[PDB]
C-alpha cells in the first residue's frame, strides 16, 4: 500500500511537500527542498496541488437525473420546479431512486468528492426516496460519507402531517433537519416552522440545514430567525442556511445590522451558483438581478460560506457533471470574486468551508487525520480553476479510489506541438 | 489524404451522415441508414457531432496574456482596464505582441477555432501592435483566417490624431473599422465618430465592428446610430455592434421601438459573456444587474447575435483557455437560455451566427465549400455543452490540423469502472 505522497504543492504554502502515510492515516508532513524521486509505494503529485477532498454541501440525489420527467420546468423558476417535481415524486420507486442516486455519486467519486450532503424530500407519507437513500448511504460509505437532510419540500406547517413526517424521517436516521420557511403559506408559519426545526434538532442531536429565503423577495428574512435561534441554543456550528438568495435584494442598512448577528451566531451559508443564476431574476424584465447571496461580503466579514451544485439534471437544473470546479467558476464570475487572490483562494469555497458546513471532524491534510486527499494537475487554485483540471488521483484511507489520465491535445503546425493551455 | 468523414451526426438532422471530400472541398453529403465501417482515408466521427469550425468573433490578441502587467485592474471595471492597458501599451514591442498572440492562437487551433476576429488598439502613433498582428495574420493563415479590427481604444475624436491613425491602420490593411462611442468625451463626439467610421468603411470597402454602449448607462444609445447608418448605406451584413451591454438597462418601450430598426438594418451583435458578467454591474451595490445584452429577445426576433471570449488573461479578464463551449456555457446561464432546445441550439451562437458576423463566404457543411469542419465526441449540442467536450478532430482543407485524445477516468469500486459522465 501507499506510504507517501511526494512533490506536493499545498495552498497557501511555498515549495514542495511530502505527506507520509501509515495505517490509513497521515503520519507526518515534511517540506522538501527540491524534487523527490519516485519509487514503489510513493504516489507522485508531480508538483501538482494536494488538497483534502472536494465536498458537495448541497445536492438533491432523490431528484437527480429526472429533468423532463414527466414534464419540463418551462418557466425556469423554483415554484414551477416544485410543481414538476411533485409530478415525478408520485412516480417514485425504491430502485428508481437508488439507481439515479448511484449514477450521480459515481460522477462525484470520479470528481474527487468524498463528502456529500443530499437533501431528500420528506413531504411524502410513503417516504420512498428517504428509505432508498438510507440504503445508498450504507452502500457508498467506502467512497463517500453521505449526510441526508430530511427536507420538507412542501412545508412543515403547510403540508398534511408535515411535522410528523419530518420527525419520522429523523427517527429513521436522517442526519440533518431541513425546512423551507419562504414556501410556507404565511410569514407566521415560516417563523413557527423554524422553532419546530430547532426543537427537533435538539431533541435528536442532529444538524440543521434550511432552504432559507430562496426567493427574490426583499421581505423574506427568515435567515435572522435561523441565526438567532442558533445563537440562543449555542449551536451555530451545527446550523446552515442554504441559498439566502433574498439577501441579494436587501437594502444595505438592514444587511449591515444583520451581519453582526450572522457573525456572532457562527452559522454556515451555502450558495448554489449554477442553480441560483438560472432560477433567480426570473420575475425581473431588464435589468435582471444576479440573485446569489452576499458571498463576497461574507468572506470579507469572516462568515463561513461555501458552494453547492444543488441539482444535476433535475427540475431545477438541466445540466451538470457534478463538478465542483465548474460550480466554483460560475460563483467567482457572478459574485465578482475575480481578483487574482480571490480566484486563487476560491478552492476554500469547495473544500475547507464546505467541510465546516458539514461539521466534519476528520478533514484536512494534517497529522492524525485519515489519509483522504486528492491531487490536481495544477500549480495552485488559480491554475486549477482557469484550466478546469480533472482530479488526477483521489485517495481515501490511503488507497487510490479514482484516477484520471488527462486528455492529450496536439496541433499540427509546421511540426506537431502538444498544447496544455499553460503559460 | 482523407476522402470521407463517416458516422457523423449533424445539428437539426436525424440519423447519421457521410461527408465526401475531394480536392480540399466537400463534394457531397449523404445520409447513412446505419453505422459505416472504418477504412483508410476515412475519418470516423464515431456517431459524434460534426459542425463547421468554432469561431471567435471578438478577442483582443494584442492584450492577451498581459494581465497584471505592470499592474492589475483592481476594480474590475472597463474604465480601469483601459488605464491599466495604457500602461502596458507604452511597453509594447513587436516580438512581444507576436509571441503572446501566437500563444493564444495555438490554444484556439487546439479548440477547433478556424476563424478569429481580433481587435487591435490603434490609439498609438507607433501602431506597434498592429504591425505585429499583420505579420501574425499571414503566419497563421494555414490554420486560422484572422480578421483585424482597427480599434481606436481611446476614441476617434477624443484622442490626438485619432481619426488619422484609424485611417492609417486601414491603409496598412486592417480588415474592419472599429469605434467606441461611449468612451468619447461627449455624446456629440460619439455620434460624429460613427459617421466618420462609416465613411471610412465605405471609402476602403471594409467591415465595421463597433465597441458599442459597453456601459451600464441607460442613456447610452449609440446602437441606434450604428443600425440607422447601416440601413441608410444598405450595408447591414458588413456591420457589427459589439457588447451593447447598456441595452440590459434600457426601458422596455424604447427597446421595442429600437428592435424594429435592429431587424430592418440587418446588423450583427456580439455578446461577450465571460467579460460582461465580470465588468458589468460594478457600480451597483445590491441587487446587481447581469449586464449582458438582450440575447434571448434577439434570438426570438431573428436578429443575428453570437458570443465572443473578448479577453484571455488580459486587463479585462484574468482567466480563459480560449474555449468557445465555456463562453457558451456562461452565456446560456446568465441569459437564462436554459430550456432544453435553447441549450441544444446554443452551438449556433459559436458557429453559424458568428460566421455571419464575420461575413464569411466559405463556411458550413455544404457541397462546394472548403473541407473545414470539426468533430465533437458528443451526441448533440446539449450533450457537448453539458460535458464541455474537447474537439476530437479539427479538419481544414481536408487535413487534420488538431486532435485531442480524451481524458480517461476510472473509479475503483468493488470493480474498476470507466466514467464518461453520460446517461
Ligand atoms: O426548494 C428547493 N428544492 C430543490 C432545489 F434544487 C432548490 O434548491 N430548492
Ligand atoms: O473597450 C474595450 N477594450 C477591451 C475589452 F476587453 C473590452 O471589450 N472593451
Ligand atoms: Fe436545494
Ligand atoms: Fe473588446
Amino acid at each position: 500500500a501507499l506510504q507517501t505522497i511526494i512533490n506536493a504543492r499545498l495552498p497557501g504554502e511555498e515549495g514542495l511537500w511530502q505527506i507520509h502515510l501509515q495505517d490509513g492515516k497521515i503520519s507526518a508532513i515534511d517540506a522538501q527542498s527540491g524534487v523527490m524521486p519516485i519509487t514503489e509505494n510513493s504516489l507522485d503529485a508531480e508538483q501538482g496541488l494536494v488538497i483534502p477532498p472536494f465536498v458537495e454541501p448541497h445536492i438533491h440525489l432523490d431528484t437527480t437525473q429526472t429533468a423532463g420527467q414527466p414534464n419540463w420546468n418551462q418557466s425556469g423558476t423554483l415554484f414551477e420546479g416544485i410543481e414538476r417535481w411533485a409530478e415525478r415524486k408520485a412516480l417514485l420507486t425504491h430502485d428508481d431512486v437508488k439507481q439515479r442516486a448511484w449514477q450521480t455519486l459515481k460522477w462525484q467519486i470520479a470528481n474527487g468528492i468524498q463528502h456529500v450532503r443530499t437533501h431528500v424530500d420528506v413531504s411524502d407519507a410513503t417516504l420512498t426516496a428517504l428509505k432508498a437513500m438510507l440504503e445508498v448511504k450504507q452502500e457508498v460509505a467506502p467512497w463517500i460519507d453521505l449526510q441526508i437532510v430530511a427536507f420538507p419540500q412542501e412545508g412543515i406547517l403547510s403540508y398534511p402531517n408535515g411535522e410528523a413526517l419530518l420527525e419520522e424521517a429523523l427517527r429513521l436516521g436522517a442526519d440533518v433537519v431541513g425546512a423551507i420557511p419562504h414556501f410556507e403559506f404565511t410569514r407566521e408559519y415560516g417563523v413557527e416552522s423554524l422553532h419546530k426545526t430547532f426543537a427537533l434538532a435538539q431533541k435528536y442531536d442532529r444538524l440543521i440545514d434550511v432552504h432559507c429565503d430562496e426567493i427574490d423577495d426583499e421581505q423574506s428574512r427568515f435567515v435572522e430567525t435561523v441565526a438567532a435561534l442558533a445563537h440562543h441554543e449555542g449551536m451555530g456550528a451545527r446550523v446552515t442556511a442554504s441559498h439566502t438568495t433574498a439577501m441579494h435584494s436587501y437594502n444595505g442598512a438592514y444587511t449591515s445590522r444583520l451581519f453582526r448577528l450572522l457573525k456572532m451566531s457562527g452559522i454556515n451559508f451555502v450558495a448554489n451558483p449554477l442553480v441560483n443564476i438560472h432560477l433567480q431574476g426570473r420575475f425581473d424584465t431588464y435589468p435582471k438581478r444576479r440573485g446569489i447571496t452576499r458571498v463576497k461580503e461574507m468572506l470579507e466579514s469572516g462568515i463561513n460560506v461555501c458552494f453547492g451544485h444543488d441539482g444535476v439534471f433535475d427540475p431545477w437544473y438541466p445540466l451538470g457533471t457534478a463538478n465542483m470546479l465548474q460550480v466554483l467558476h460560475m460563483g467567482l464570475h457572478v459574485c465578482q470574486l475575480m481578483g487574482y487572490g480571490q480566484i486563487n483562494d476560491g478552492l476554500n469555497l469547495i473544500t475547507h468551508h464546505s467541510a465546516r458546513t458539514l461539521n466534519l471532524q476528520d478533514y484536512g491534510i494534517a497529522a492524525g487525520n485519515s489519509a483522504n486527499l486528492i491531487i490536481l494537475p495544477a500549480e495552485n487554485g488559480f491554475d486549477a480553476l482557469r484550466r478546469q483540471v480533472p482530479v488526477r488521483y483521489s485517495v481515501r484511507g490511503g488507497k487510490v479510489i479514482a484516477s484520471t489520465q488527462p486528455a492529450q491535445t496536439t496541433v499540427y503546425l509546421e511540426q506537431p506541438e502538444a498544447i496544455d493551455y499553460k503559460r
